[PDB]
């Protein structure tokens, strides 16, 4: 029944629309090696879905037991960003546009909810997922104050859409993100594309696990 009252996918980004997570887990990895921080890709998959700001200061906290200074957040964020995009631009999660294809066919609307400032991958929204999501449908880095796993970036989405948290369904493949979803009171999705036990995406909230986008999209219409 829940089925019908649908009007809106809600995705993520990274690790949902396109395949950058290898990428950003070594470009956070590595700019934090630079600034004298240990921050293993292992963990920097564990802050997926935060905002950049959110991350640095955290791993500060973490690990020198203090705030990142707003200079410190610009100049390690300007790295990282080089670092990310130094890298062979990341390519589409396989499933992702005939899952989109599909939801559209539904008349269901897309929307991206991401905790990333990347413009890099931003701006190739439309050229890698041709007629699907609009700017004044997204909610990014841009939008936030807090950003997942706060459900604020989630609660700007429906708003945005105009939108019930029941007219909704929540495509996240992080905890933080699964999290973030769960908590402004949408049904969550999970995808398992990162190296992470599916079990961690369940305990975060998630309503359904599936190993892949291709996976998801292959039982969209069993979904209910
Ligand atoms: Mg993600």
């Amino acid at each position: 029944h829940m089925r019908k009252k649908l009007k809106a996918v809600l995705f993520d980004m990274d690790g949902v629309l396109f395949n950058s997570m290898p990428y950003h887990s070594e470009a956070w990895h590595q700019v934090m090696k630079t600034h004298g921080l240990d921050l293993s890709r292992e963990e920097a998959y564990m802050h997926e879905g935060r905002t950049g700001a959110s991350t640095i200061n955290i791993v500060f906290q973490r690990e020198l037991g203090k705030e990142a200074t707003q200079e410190e957040i610009e100049s390690i964020y300007h790295e990282k960003s080089i670092l990310f995009n130094s890298y062979p631009e990341a390519e589409r999660m396989p499933g992702a546009w005939e899952l989109l294809q599909k939801v559209k066919s539904e008349g269901l609307t897309p929307m991206v909810v991401t905790g990333s400032g990347q413009l890099s991958l931003l701006e190739r929204l439309e050229h890698n997922f041709p007629g699907m999501f609009h700017k004044e449908l997204m909610v990014t880095a841009f939008d936030v104050k807090y950003g997942k796993p706060n459900p604020e970036p989630y609660l700007m989405a429906l708003k945005k859409g105009g939108l019930k948290a029941d007219e909704a369904v929540v495509i996240e493949n992080a905890p933080l993100g699964v999290e973030a979803g769960h908590k402004a009171g949408i049904f969550t999705i999970a995808v398992n594309t990162g190296p992470l036990d599916g079990q961690v995406l369940l305990d975060a909230g998630a309503d359904l696990l599936f190993p892949s986008m291709q996976t998801l999209c292959d039982s969209w219409d069993t979904i209910m």
